[PDB]
C-alpha cells in the first residue's frame, strides 16, 4: 500500500508545511506539521486549555468510535526557551493520504507552549524521526511511519518541499516523475534518534567547493539552515552589508542585496540552493534590513538541514533495516 498527500506552507515565507490527516472514525481532518526531527503525534484536542486555543481545529476524541484512552500513559516535549507541551494519549485510526493505520499513538495536548497558541494554522505534529526519541511515559510509543512500515510497497517515504508553492509526501513509494537526474544515497546515523548524516562540503556562489565533512540532521520541521560557524561565515562574506546582530539574533542583510547561491555535497552530488531561497524577508514590518536563511549552529550543537536546504532537493527517507538518505535535483 501507499499515501500520497499534498503539503502547503502556512505562510509567504515558507514559515512551516501543513499536511491533512484525518484521524478518528468519522474522520476528524487536522492539519498537521511533518517533522522529521522529532517523534511524537501531538495535536490540540477538546482536552487543551482553552486559553491556549486560538484558532485552531481541535481532535475530540469523545466524537472518535475508535479512539481508545492509553491508560496512565503521559507525554512532555522540552523546547529550547523553557516551554513545553504535555498531556495524555489515547490511540485511534489515523490516515496520511489514503494510508491508514490503526492503533496510532495519539498524544492529545493539555497545555501547549505560546509559540504555538500563536500560530493558529498549525493544529499538532506528525514526529517521523525514530521511535527511540518519543515521550510517551511509561510506555514509549511507535511513529506513524513506524506503523505502516509493515504496510507499505516499500519502507521508504519522500519529502518534496515546494519554494512558495504546495508539495507532497509520498509514502511506500518513489515518484521516478517527481526528479532529474539520479538519486544519490548517503549513509544515516541513528545513534542519537535523527536523520543524521555528513554531508561532504559546500560552495558559497560559483566559488570553489570546499571538501569538508558536516554532520547534521535532514528535519523538516526546521525553517533555516543551521551550519557551522565558519561555513556561515564564508556565505554572508561575499553579500555586500551584510552583518550578524546580536539584537535580531542571527546574520541580516540589505534587502535590496542580491543574495548568491549555496551548494552542498552529497556524496559526490551537488544540491544547489538558489539565492533567493535564503531571503526571508524585513526584520520587522517597514524595515529594510532582512533575515537570512543561513545561520549559525553554534548556539544549537548541532548542523541542521532544514526546509531551506530540503525544498531544494528531492529527498528520499529510506526506513530499511540499514536506514539511508536520498538526494536528487529536481
Amino acid at each position: 500500500s501507499t499515501g500520497s498527500a499534498t503539503t502547503t506552507p502556512i505562510d509567504s515565507l515558507d514559515d512551516a508545511y501543513i499536511t491533512p490527516v484525518q484521524i478518528g472514525t468519522p474522520a476528524q481532518t487536522l492539519n498537521l506539521d511533518f517533522d522529521t526531527g522529532s517523534s511524537d503525534l501531538w495535536v490540540f484536542s477538546s482536552e487543551t486549555t482553552a486559553s491556549e486555543v486560538d484558532g485552531q481545529t481541535i481532535y475530540t476524541p469523545s466524537k472518535s468510535t475508535t479512539a481508545k484512552l492509553l491508560s496512565g500513559a503521559t507525554w512532555s516535549i522540552s523546547y529550547g526557551d523553557g516551554s513545553s507541551s504535555s498531556g495524555d494519549v489515547y490511540t485511534d485510526t489515523v490516515s496520511v493520504g489514503g494510508l491508514t493505520v490503526t492503533g496510532q499513538a495519539v498524544e492529545s495536548a493539555k497545555k501547549v507552549s505560546s509559540s504555538f497558541t500563536e500560530d493558529s494554522t498549525i493544529d499538532g505534529l506528525l514526529g517521523l524521526a525514530f521511535s527511540t526519541l518519543n515521550t510517551v511515559s511509561p510506555t514509549q510509543q511507535k511513529t506513524f511511519f513506524d506503523n505502516a512500515k509493515a504496510s507499505l510497497d516499500s519502507p521508504v517515504f519522500t519529502a518534496d518541499l515546494g519554494y512558495h508553492a504546495p508539495g507532497t509526501y509520498n509514502f511506500g513509494f518513489i515518484d521516478t516523475t517527481a526528479y532529474t537526474g539520479s538519486i544519490t544515497y548517503t549513509a544515516v546515523s541513528t545513534k542519537q534518534g535523527f536523520w543524521e548524516w555528513t554531508s561532504t562540503g559546500y560552495a558559497v556562489g560559483s566559488g570553489t567547493f570546499k571538501s569538508t565533512s558536516i554532520d547534521g540532521i535532514a528535519d523538516t520541521g526546521t525553517t533555516l539552515l543551521y551550519l557551522p560557524a565558519t561555513v556561515v561565515s564564508a556565505y554572508w562574506a561575499q553579500v555586500s552589508g551584510a552583518k550578524s546582530s546580536s539584537s535580531v539574533g542571527g546574520y541580516v542583510f540589505p534587502c535590496s542585496a542580491t543574495l548568491p547561491s549555496f551548494t552542498f555535497g552529497v556524496g559526490s552530488a551537488r544540491i544547489v540552493i538558489p539565492g533567493d531561497y535564503i531571503d526571508f524577508g524585513p526584520i520587522s514590518t517597514g524595515s529594510s534590513s532582512c533575515f537570512g536563511g543561513i545561520q549559525s549552529s553554534a548556539g544549537i550543537g548541532i548542523n541542521i538541514f532544514g526546509d531551506v536546504a530540503l525544498k531544494a532537493a528531492f529527498v528520499v527517507f529510506n526506513g530499511a533495516t540499514t536506514p539511508t538518505l536520498g538526494f536528487a535535483s529536481k
